[PDB]
């Protein structure tokens, strides 16, 4: 899979490995997993069925909340992006983005 770049993030899947600004970030395989997939699909809504099957590899119920909480834990981790953007958008019920460039 290609390298993609959003902002000042690099993500490199043959490393599975994320950098921002040129530093590799402390990110765990499922938290770049989750990045990636976003990012293949750069302002767009995935499903949170989707989500939970490819990042967690098990179905989603009412009541999992594990997607929302690796995206609490990215927005930690992630520094801050250059243009000033969120990095993702939560669209209830429908999933999440993560946000394309201006
Ligand atoms: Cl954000």
């Amino acid at each position: 899979s290609p390298t993609l770049e959003v902002d000042a993030l690099v993500l490199n899947p043959g490393r599975q490995e994320a950098s921002f600004d040129g530093q590799t970030l402390e990110l765990t395989g499922t938290e770049f997993t989750l990045l990636y997939l976003l990012a293949q699909h750069l302002g767009q809504v995935v499903s949170r069925e989707h989500l939970s099957q490819e990042v967690l590899g098990k179905r989603l119920t009412p009541f999992d909340h594990a997607i929302d909480m690796h995206i609490s834990n990215l927005r930690r981790k992630l520094p801050d992006r250059k243009d000033g953007h969120p990095w993702f958008k939560t669209l209830r019920g429908r999933g999440y983005l993560m946000v394309s460039a201006a």
